[PDB]
């Protein structure tokens, strides 16, 4: 499973749902979750970030491994999300902001 972490909070820019084959991201108010379940790992996604938030789940930060357990859980209450939007309003003033996690919303 490819694991969402801590910079994509905020930020939620969406380009990462364009390349995913098999539509595994699903979305909050300011973060997106990939369902470990679904995701092939065809890394795909990970060089379509611009906050450098997807993470292999065995290359998560030693700091970010409570969102691996995160994605697992709140893809099973977030509604599937299968088209690029807009990213959050204020998303660089926040891209690379650490400690994010603070501010997600369910
Ligand atoms: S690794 Fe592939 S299947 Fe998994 S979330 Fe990313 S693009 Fe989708
Ligand atoms: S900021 Fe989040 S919404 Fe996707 S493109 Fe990056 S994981």
């Amino acid at each position: 499973a490819f694991v969402v972490t801590d910079n994509c909070i905020k930020c939620k820019y969406t380009d990462c749902v364009e390349v995913c084959p098999v539509d595994c991201f699903y979305e909050g108010p300011n973060f997106l979750v990939i369902d470990p379940d679904e995701c092939i790992d065809c890394a795909l996604c990970e060089p379509e970030c611009p906050a450098q938030a997807i993470f292999s789940e065995d290359e998560v930060p030693e700091d970010m491994q409570e969102f691996i357990q995160l994605n697992a859980e709140l893809a099973e209450v977030w509604p599937n999300i299968t088209e690029k939007k807009d990213p959050l309003p204020d998303a660089e003033d926040w891209d690379g902001v650490k400690g994010k996690l603070q501010h997600l919303e369910r």
